[PDB]
Order: C-alpha cells, then sequence, then structure tokens
C-alpha cells in the first residue's frame, strides 16, 4: 500500500523557496508517529530541505543523478522506488510536489495536515478529485501556546 502524507497551508501551498516557512510542532509529531519504523520516499529537492536522514525509517531519494551519501537508499523511477522499499504493509511518501503528483494515482491512503495559515508559496499539493475519496478520520485543534496556528489532521482513503 501506498500512502502520501503532507501538511498544507491556504491554496494547497506546501512550500516556498525548497523550505516551509510555518512551525507546528504538533504537526511534526503526527509526520513522526505516522512514518517511524516505515520506509519514506523523497525527491531530492526534499532531501535537501530536510538535510540529514530521518532515523528510524529507511530513507529514500528519488533522483536522476547518481547519489551523493551512503546513509540513504539513490534510486531513479518510480518502479525502483516502489521496489526499494520490500514487502512491506505501507510505503510513505513524503514529497515534494513533483513526487506527490507522480505516486497520488497509486495511492490507497492520504494523511494531510490542513494549516489554517496563508502562505506566499511556489509549491502545491497535487489537485485531487474529492469524489475519489472518503474521510475515515478527522481531529481539529485550535492554535496554543506551542502551535500558532489552527490546524485539521485529516485521514483519507481511496473509494
Ligand atoms: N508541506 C509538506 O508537507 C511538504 C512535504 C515535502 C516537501 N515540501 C516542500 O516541497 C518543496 C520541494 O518540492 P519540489 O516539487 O520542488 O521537489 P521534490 O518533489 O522534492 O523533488 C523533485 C526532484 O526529485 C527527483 N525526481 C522526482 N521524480 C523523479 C523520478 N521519477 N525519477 C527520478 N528523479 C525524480 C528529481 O531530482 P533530480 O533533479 O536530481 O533528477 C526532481 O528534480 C520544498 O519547498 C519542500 O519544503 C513540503
Ligand atoms: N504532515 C507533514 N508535515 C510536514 O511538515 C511534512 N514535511 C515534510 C518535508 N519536510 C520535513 C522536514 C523536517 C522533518 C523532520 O526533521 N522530522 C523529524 C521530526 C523531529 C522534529 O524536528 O521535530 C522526524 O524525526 O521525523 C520532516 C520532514 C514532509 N511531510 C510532511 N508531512
Ligand atoms: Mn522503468
Ligand atoms: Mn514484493
Ligand atoms: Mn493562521
Amino acid at each position: 500500500m501506498i500512502s502520501l502524507i503532507a501538511a498544507l497551508a491556504v491554496d494547497r501551498v506546501i512550500g516556498m523557496e525548497n523550505a516551509m516557512p510555518w512551525n507546528l510542532p504538533a504537526d511534526l509529531a503526527w509526520f513522526k508517529r505516522n512514518t517511524l519504523n516505515k520506509p519514506v520516499i523523497m525527491g531530492r529537492h526534499t532531501w535537501e530541505s530536510i538535510g540529514r536522514p530521518l532515523p528510524g525509517r529507511k530513507n529514500i531519494i528519488l533522483s536522476s543523478q547518481p547519489g551523493t551519501d551512503d546513509r540513504v537508499t539513490w534510486v531513479k523511477s518510480v518502479d525502483e522506488a516502489i521496489a526499494a522499499c520490500g514487502d512491506v504493509p505501507e510505503i510513505m511518501v513524503i514529497g515534494g510536489g513533483r513526487v506527490y503528483e507522480q505516486f497520488l494515482p497509486k495511492a490507497q491512503k492520504l494523511y494531510l495536515t490542513h494549516i489554517d495559515a496563508e502562505v506566499e508559496g511556489d509549491t502545491h499539493f497535487p489537485d485531487y478529485e474529492p469524489d475519489d475519496w472518503e474521510s475515515v478520520f478527522s481531529e481539529f485543534h485550535d492554535a496554543d501556546a506551542q502551535n500558532s496556528h489552527s490546524y485539521c489532521f485529516e485521514i483519507l482513503e481511496r473509494r
């Protein structure tokens, strides 16, 4: 099974200048819980944005060019990325925009955080046909002293 996980600001913005400008510790905690002990697939730009391997996960980087770091696994195509994950129940695709576009047709589940914040950005989550997806979990949180915007965690499953 392939799942995507992402955090979206208003208008589906996911990034600006190869960075995420907000800070939401509760969402990073949700990301860690839902990805730990699973393989994670990311594009090369997102690998550079993160800047170091994510512990407790098999890190698979999609890039057309040779890899430059043996702490992670480098693959050159979508099919190779999937094969490199082996026979696991759930593969987590962690972006960015171009990578989400390629894996969305193959995905059965979306883990989305909707952040109530307006962000100038240059990268967006793909348009996804709402009729194809059923909401199976949602949980709203107001802003607090640690998390400066309200946010909604949602899990969607393909119908
Ligand atoms: N809010 C969120 O949830 C979230 C999550 C992830 C990322 N982001 C943000 O998203 C932005 C990065 O997204 P992005 O669209 O610019 O880049 P991306 O999807 O991270 O990376 C694209 C790169 O991945 C490689 N690639 C992708 N598909 C490939 C394929 N089929 N075969 C071989 N290589 C492939 C290429 O690398 P080469 O040029 O090396 O071939 C391509 O240039 C940043 O702002 C980041 O902070 C946000
Ligand atoms: N829901 C969600 N939120 C995000 O912010 C997010 N970000 C990315 C891409 N960017 C990043 C940047 C940093 C880390 C990271 O360092 N994660 C640590 C969390 C510990 C911490 O710094 O709080 C990890 O161990 O997973 C992960 C993804 C991909 N999917 C996402 N998905
Ligand atoms: Mn091929
Ligand atoms: Mn197999
Ligand atoms: Mn806000």
